[PDB]
């Protein structure tokens, strides 16, 4: 990678509190300290979020996002918000910053499992597998009309 | 397994018609008819839903959502509805009746990957590994 960004810090945040251990759709901020060597026109953030044997669970992009990033030489807060319906477990957090995307017209920085985090318990319903889809249910009777 | 209670059909709708083929982030409705031979207090209806590979990706049921669900005998309509966030792939769902309880201990019916469905689109954006969660992004110069 060239470094013209760099991330110089990451910090996990609850709506509450910073922390590494979370109850199951809690909400999670991701901080990331970002420090520009001078200005990049196109800059894409991504974060990577990792089972606790190496399987992908969610990564994205802000190009996916469809949101344009452009720095000034200087320092950045780049954040990520997201519901953390994961099952409990243990994780890690994989973050990059590129200008492109397609054959990666060039890496800036990017950090393999920068971090460790964990899930514990559920602040809305309990569920079992990997993730938590928010459910509905109802039931009618209906007759044989 | 008895048969007090009996779910009679599956079916899987998008918000469009019946399908088993979905964008990612697309709502899914799992419509069970029920059929009640009798009487039945407690009550509890449970879906899981599966890898091609074995992986169990979520389930639930009526009784960890804390929905009590009480039938007298005649025909019902049991309705799941959740997001498919889910990643790009085959899938199988599973369904169950039992009385009041988890693991099904007393189970009134259970289908073994009752209905097959795939992802396949994107209806949000794009994004990789199992699950999708929504995400916001934001940035800001600081001092």
């Amino acid at each position: 990678m060239n470094f013209k960004a760099v991330i110089k810090e990451v910090r996990l945040k609850s709506e509450h509190g910073y922390t590494n251990n979370f109850p199951s759709g809690d909400t999670l901020f991701i901080e990331l300290d970002v420090e520009a060597k001078e200005d990049l026109q196109d800059v894409v953030a991504g974060i990577l979020i990792r089972d606790r044997f190496g399987q992908d669970i969610f990564g994205i992009n802000t190009y996916l996002m469809e949101k344009k990033v452009e720095l000034k030489k200087g320092k950045y807060l780049f954040t990520f918000k997201m519901p953390l319906n994961l099952a409990p477990g243990k994780y890690t957090l994989t973050v990059a910053l590129h200008k492109g995307m397609d054959h990666a017209q060039e890496c800036y920085h990017w950090i393999d499992n920068v971090c460790n985090f964990e899930v514990n318990g559920f602040k809305k319903e309990q569920f079992v597998g990997v993730c938590y889809l928010p459910t509905e249910f109802n039931y009618r009777k209906i007759p044989k009309l």
